[PDB]
């Protein structure tokens, strides 16, 4: 029924890379700015190294191994990537670094330099990422502008796999209601979840159904509520946010025609999306933790035969 899963998992010593600076702690673990070497070849890797905390808990480490192991069997340019495991005392994640942080984030610490073909472009480049874990059959089962990531800010991509599971076998806001009534995830159901990430964004950060009960949540919808339109929104960006949360799955949009629509849109942004002083806006050595190092590389141009 299934293909074999031919990806490689590689090992790294634990002195191949380097923490240089904790971007954030907590909960299991805390995950650290980075650089890598690898081995014999000389070129250094910005990384995000995630390590459990906690030294080691036996029911936790199943969490971050299952995060690796979704990772390793991903390669696209919105999905992010996973260049190492590492097998100390801590299991620890060497990924690769998106320099500019969470696009939840992002947006609104930059809500006034933020144009709409930014934002256009954003949309179409989730989407991709998401068609691409649909190609897989992998479902994200949590997907929130909190849960992308921006390498540039013309690059970002989708992140928080680990309980990312196959078609078949908590963030209630971003839930589809058949994932709230009924615990039942498919890549429709992640659809839903996607136009709530949309929204977040055009909203520029702001967040849904604030000062609700998530109990009072499955009602709303039910009664056929939904997430107001955005300012900045005209009807065509808006009415496709609402297909996303239409009740019955296989009326909702997919993917594929998601990344169509967008980009159309995206070829004309000032049409589709409004937004004050948007023909003005521009969004961005270089390098930290480090001085002696012109050797850097991106992850994703460093390949692995
Ligand atoms: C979206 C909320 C969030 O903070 N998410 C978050 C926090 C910390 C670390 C990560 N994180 C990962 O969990 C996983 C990977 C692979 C990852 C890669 N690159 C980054 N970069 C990154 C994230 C966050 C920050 N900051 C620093 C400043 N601080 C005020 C805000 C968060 C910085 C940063 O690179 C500079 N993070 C990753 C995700």
């Amino acid at each position: 029924g299934e293909a074999p899963n031919q990806a490689l998992l590689r090992i790294l010593k634990e002195t191949e890379f380097k923490k240089i600076k904790v971007l954030g702690s907590g909960a299991f673990g805390t995950v650290y700015k980075g650089l890598w070497i690898p081995e014999g070849e000389k070129v250094k890797i910005p990384v995000a190294i995630k390590e459990l905390r906690e030294a080691t808990s036996p029911k936790a480490n199943k969490e971050i191994l299952d995060e690796a192991y979704v990772m390793a069997s991903v390669d696209n340019p919105h999905v992010c990537r996973l260049l190492g495991i590492c097998l100390t005392s801590t299991v620890q994640l060497i990924m690769q670094l998106m320099p500019f942080g969470c696009l939840l984030d992002y947006v609104r610490e930059h809500k006034d330099n933020i144009g709409s073909q930014y934002l256009l472009n954003w949309c179409v480049q989730i989407a991709k990422g998401m068609n691409y874990l649909e190609d897989r059959r992998l479902v994200h089962r949590d997907l929130a502008a909190r849960n992308v990531l921006v390498k540039t800010p013309q690059h970002v991509k989708i992140t928080d796999f680990g309980l990312a599971k196959l078609l078949g076998a908590v963030p209630i806001k971003w839930m589809a209601l058949e994932s709230i009534l009924h615990r039942i995830y498919t890549h429709q159901s992640d659809v839903w979840s996607y136009g709530v990430t949309v929204w977040e964004l055009m909203t520029f950060g702001s967040k849904p159904y604030d000062g609700i009960p998530a109990s009072e949540i499955s009602s709303i919808l039910e009664k056929g509520e939904r997430l107001p339109q955005p300012p900045i929104c005209t009807i065509d960006v808006y009415m496709i946010m609402v297909k996303c949360w239409m009740i019955d799955a296989d009326s909702r949009p997919k993917f594929r025609e998601l990344i169509i629509e967008f980009s159309k849109m995206a070829r004309d942004p000032q049409r589709y999306l409004v937004i004050q002083g948007d023909e003005r806006m521009h969004l961005p050595r270089a390098l930290m933790d480090e001085e002696d190092m012109d050797d850097v590389v991106d992850a994703d141009e460093y390949l692995i035969p």
